[PDB]
Order: structure tokens, then sequence, then C-alpha cells
DNA sequence: CCACCG
DNA sequence: CAGGAGAAG
């Protein structure tokens, strides 16, 4: 789950319980439970997403802090409901009708407001593909920077500092749609692909946020074995920065 | 380069 | 049941 799995589940926590007096609250991890009482009463004002983190904003000034990582996963339910799941239950925020449930992430804090800019993960991403203040000028910026024009992009779209909300399906896909392979450096491209580039880094996830759940779909992601459908070479599964690694041989450069 | 499910 | 699927030491 990436920036979009992670936007689209934070809008569907609004949906659920914005707004609504919380009638229980309950965290498994024992440092914790002292937020409990605190919270009941309380309610939910917002779910801001930076990247992959997801921040769930109470009225009191504090906030919850939960990062799925590659397990993590929140569902809605209706209160007093839990459907037999094999999954560790980590939180349950719960109102009068709607309840909702984290189960498996281990990445869960509660932050006072000071600490939504000094907490480690929060201070070092960079700005997020769905803000929509974000602008491809803003992107080629950052690409032809001194930080970041000497970076490979293999990994540079997996670093949140550069970008938030990359992940390594947003990576595999927006570099095949560029028609360029991990191995190349901002300050090498010549201005056409660095304006592809600018593009896809914004409009693939937002694709993805707007349309996955015309339509979002992986054009190399998972389809090693198949013809490309751009230029019918067949696609292949590698590893690139210690993740799988899905491309085109026929118009990947 | 710690942390559910062929 | 070792090893595959976001990020930091
Ligand atoms: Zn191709």
């Amino acid at each position: 789950p990436e920036g979009p799995e992670i936007r689209r589940a934070a809008d569907n926590l609004e949906a659920a319980i914005k707004g609504k007096p919380l009638t229980d609250v309950w965290f498994a991890f024992p440092q914790l439970k002292t937020y409990q009482s605190q919270l009941i009463g309380q309610h939910v004002t917002h779910v801001e997403t930076r990247g992959k983190a997801l921040l769930t904003h109470f009225s009191n000034d504090l906030t919850l802090y939960s990062h799925n990582q590659l397990y993590g996963v929140w569902r809605v339910v209706d209160t007093g409901e839990e459907p037999q799941t094999t999954r560790v239950l980590r939180v349950k925020l719960q109102t009068a009708d709607k309840t909702i449930l984290l189960y498996s992430a281990s990445d869960i804090e509660m932050l006072r407001p000071e600490q939504l800019t000094t907490h480690p993960f929060l201070q070092r991403v960079g700005p997020d593909v769905l803000d929509p203040n974000l602008t491809p000028e803003v992107v080629k910026e950052r690409l032809l920077s001194p930080r970041f024009r000497n970076r490979q992009f293999a990994g540079l779209l997996l670093d949140q500092a550069f970008l938030a909300g990359l992940g390594n399906y947003l990576r595999v896909e927006i570099l095949w749609q560029v028609g360029l392979t991990g191995n190349h450096k901002a300050k090498d491209l010549n201005a056409a692909q660095l304006d592809a580039l600018a593009h896809a880094l914004l409009e693939i996830p937002r694709f993805s946020y707007a349309t996955r759940g015309a339509l979002f779909r992986f054009k190399v992601f998972h389809r090693d074995g198949e013809p490309c459908e751009r230029c019918g070479s067949i696609i292949e599964k590698t590893t690139l920065s210690s993740r799988p690694f899905y491309w085109c041989p026929g118009c990947q450069h």
C-alpha cells in the first residue's frame, strides 16, 4: 500500500468517524493505554496523510501517527461488529454507529503538536505527490536541484525525502511510462524527458488515487512474461534496490 | 545494504 | 516454514 492507497483509506476513515464523538478508544500497546480515557468524548477532526504516514488528528490537539509498512490495514465496521480475522488488532476508534480498526501495523504512536514537525519520519519526508499544491514545475526544480540531480532513479523514487507517497509499484509504473530504467539521474535527461518524468511523478499517483478503487491499470508491475502493450517485448522481473522490479527491455532504456 | 501468507 | 511483499540502523 502506497500513497494512493493510504489516502483512499484515510478518506474512508473520515467518512466513518470524522466529527463524531468517540464512545470507546482502545490501543493494544501498553504505552498508549493512557490515552484511552483521555480520548473518549473527543472526536477525530481530520485524517491527514503525508505519503504513507497517516495522522489521525483529535479535537484535544493529540494526533495518532500510524504507518502500515508492508502489512498494516484499516477496516471500517459497524459499531460492536468485528468480523473474524487472524490479524492482530492494534487500534479501535469507536463512535455511536461506525468503528475504525487498525490491524497489524507496528508503527503507532501518539503525537503532541510539536511532534508533527520533529518526529523522525515527519521531519524527513518531502512534498507529497497527492498534494494538489505541488506542481510539475516544482517537481522539475526538485529533480534538477543540487540535492537530487545526481541521484539514481532506482533509489530516488523509493526515497520519501524526495517525494512522499511513491513506493515500488509507482516506481515501476512511472519509469515505464517515461521509457527509462532506474539507472539514470535527472542531470543527464534532456528537457523533454525531464518534463515527462516530472509530470508522471505526480500524474500516475493521482490517477491511481482517483480510479484504482478510463481507469488506472498496471502496465508492467506483476506482468512479467506478458507482452508490453507499447512495443510487444516480453516484460521482465528482476530486482532493483533490493525490491522486485518490472520493466520492458524493448522500450525502457 | 525489523516487522502476513509455494 | 524460509522467504517474499516500507524504511532505517
Ligand atoms: Zn515495451
